[PDB]
């Protein structure tokens, strides 16, 4: 027993990185079959991030000026295209570590790995939720850009999450593998607003079953409640509102406990309305809601 | 920027995982050149993890009764050995997927990665300290001992940990990769005291240091202290005492922030007298002891 932030195992992941240089700019690429995907803004300097004209900045480059090197095996680019926000560099090798893979744009309050890379080398994993404002709360430093997010199912590598921009607030922007941003951030230094972060609601929940699991049980109260009642409440704590879809996500986690949803909201509510009162729920003096319903039955129930 | 419980990247590991059946029983083992390791109760039942007798148990044990499967691979056993707490099965081959590795026993307070594992397959990776007490707060479900935990340093895994044992109170003891238990556990189902676990002090002065330089500075009081002054309240609040060994340890932290350690240490004194008032401390309500300076400066320069 116990309960964990997992990451996935991030070998899959490890053998896609590369590093690419193009002029003085150097970040990570994912390298899969002959294509290395990275940042449009590896063409940018300093200067040109404050107002990039990315058309216009790309066709000053040939496949020459990209230098994408996999340890020390430097790969021949024989074609570039820019897709929204990313670089699809064509090269004349198929990576031979290419894992089964699907590209996916996740949805709010998802949760992912990332594998914080610098230089195309990888330095860490952790997991982290897709904000429903759409950014992550991650920790990347100066060349962390190009650095993926994803997920594994049995043998297949979903990767979700490009990294391309820290916000002037301190969190974190990027795109999925088609280079479509998250939200609606660009790839620009300019001030870019992330607007009002809300609680991922379904996910504090599946985390309060989690901790029945593991024998927390001091938060379950004697009360009861409605859904209308429960959103009521949840509006006012900037939580996000529950829907049937998100009860039906926890019918499994209601199963096993033989606590109803709607009881486990009334809970939540207490919770909202009194605080912890310097007690503790699996470790932590906050509710948290950076694991989904699925990853609380991965952990309790064990699958790889 | 941003701050993060990471973990290493777990690949290295991963091509180490086996599975180890004898008898009914199966765990997880480590396949490193021509030897794998693995927890010695596999060779036992339910009924022999009572009061088990494993010099009289393994001799009941041929080389052929240990079933070794590294993915479909099914591996031959041409010897076997216990050190300690530990299996050594020596196999005829040579694991082509050996890192560069090193056994290495830890020290209270240090941190590390596991590699949650089931039938030989990788689940998930989190970070995780030894506590003062030399347990763990894992998580481990039926099935996940042998799971290893490891230290990377560039090319060389630092193997730390093997998983034996959930104690009643639900933590977790295991032993180096010699079998040597941390702690005072035996690899026995009887009750076993863990005894008072304390605060890593160095560890939640080294997360302050991080806090500073990802600017959360509301903490930082007028006040200064004397170390013996400082272990006199650390006493109080179950605080590891710091010595001059842990002052010089966060030299670089103190150097970076421009703030003396003697000061974070009067920071500290007062959060532990007056709680956090309801505020946080990089998105956490509790002060963190799971990060070493070690981990800090990494995580704050970026090493690969
Ligand atoms: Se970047
Ligand atoms: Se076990």
């Amino acid at each position: 027993s116990g309960f964990r932030k997992m990451a996935f195992p991030s070998g899959k992941v490890e053998g896609c990185m590369v590093q690419v240089t193009c002029g003085t700019t150097t970040l990570n690429g994912l390298w899969l079959d002959d294509v290395v995907y990275c940042p449009r803004h590896v063409i940018c300097t300093s200067e040109d991030m404050l107002n990039p004209n990315y058309e216009d900045l790309l066709i000053r480059k040939s496949n020459h000026n990209f230098l994408v090197q996999a340890g020390n095996v430097q790969l021949r680019v024989i074609g570039h295209s820019m897709q929204n926000c990313v670089l699809k560099l064509k090269v004349d090798t198929a990576n031979p570590k290419t894992p089964k893979y699907k590209f996916v744009r996740i949805q709010p309050g998802q949760t992912f790995s990332v594998l914080a890379c610098y230089n195309g080398s990888p330095s860490g994993v952790y997991q982290c939720a897709m904000r429903p404002n759409f950014t992550i709360k991650g920790s990347f430093l100066n060349g962390s850009c190009g650095s993926v997010g994803f997920n594994i199912d049995y043998d297949c590598v979903s990767f979700c999450y490009m990294h391309h921009m820290e916000l002037p607030t301190g969190v974190h922007a990027g795109t999925d593998l088609e280079g479509n941003f998250y939200g609606p951030f660009v790839d620009r230094q300019t001030a870019q607003a992330a607007g009002t972060d809300t609680t991922i609601t379904v996910n504090v929940l599946a985390w309060l079953y989690a901790a029945v699991i593991n024998g927390d049980r001091w938060f379950l109260n004697r009360f009861t409640t409605t859904l209308n009642d429960f959103n009521l409440v949840a509006m006012k704590y900037n939580y996000e509102p529950l829907t049937q879809d998100h009860v039906d996500i926890l019918g499994p986690l209601s199963a096993q406990t033989g606590i109803a949803v709607l009881d486990m909201c009334a809970s939540l509510k207490e919770l909202l309305q009194n605080g912890m009162n310097g007690r503790t729920i699996l470790g932590s003096a906050l509710l948290e809601d950076e694991f989904t319903p699925f990853d609380v039955v991965r952990q309790c129930s064990g699958v790889t």
